[PDB]
């Protein structure tokens, strides 16, 4: 099974560079502000990575610069959004349907 | 649990617009022409879309404009690459890794 579908999107607005790691800040909207926290992996349209920080309403992420090219994550550009889901570490899973 | 991790990647090359939908296609490396075939779904970096045509090694996709405005397809531009992954309509026990 597979489904992509993203349950928000975030507006890249800036850019953090660091010679260590590359770094990439969004603006989450009123329905991805509530919930999702530093250390939580946010899909980019479906590619996981982890928050670095949370910049109040703003949320930077930990992007490899070779991980950048091998992935299309490179391909992000700052005033342009992106579609960002909320994934976690781990969870109970007692099963549910 | 998620991975959004991707089996390779895409170069956009050709951008289709029909007024009744949008096509996108593009350029499938050595490592994605073999498989993948026309009424598959391919996620870019994540967001499940369907083959419209393959055009040799390339691939047109369908994409609906208000679609690629709610999501982050919009994003796409000619000349960049995408982060593809195959995915299958159906399968006999997700025997898919
Ligand atoms: C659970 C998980 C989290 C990941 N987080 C990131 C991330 O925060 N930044 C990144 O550039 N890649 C991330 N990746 C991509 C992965 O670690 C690796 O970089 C690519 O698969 C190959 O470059 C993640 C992959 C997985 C499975
Ligand atoms: C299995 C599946 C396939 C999808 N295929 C496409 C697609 O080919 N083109 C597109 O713009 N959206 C596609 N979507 C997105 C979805 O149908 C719908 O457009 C968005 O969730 C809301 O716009 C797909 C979603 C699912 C679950």
């Amino acid at each position: 099974m597979f489904t992509g579908i993203v349950q928000g999107t975030a507006k890249l607005v800036s850019i953090d560079e660091k010679p260590n790691f590359r770094t990439h800040v969004v603006e989450l909207p009123d329905h991805m502000l509530d919930g999702l926290e530093t250390g939580a992996s946010v899909a980019h349209n479906g590619c996981c990575l982890t928050v670095t920080e949370i910049n109040g309403n703003h949320v930077s992420f930990d992007l490899m610069k070779e991980t950048l090219r091998i992935t299309n994550l490179g391909d992000l550009k700052v005033g342009d959004w992106v579609n960002v889901e909320r994934a976690a570490k781990f969870s109970d899973e007692i099963g549910g349907h």
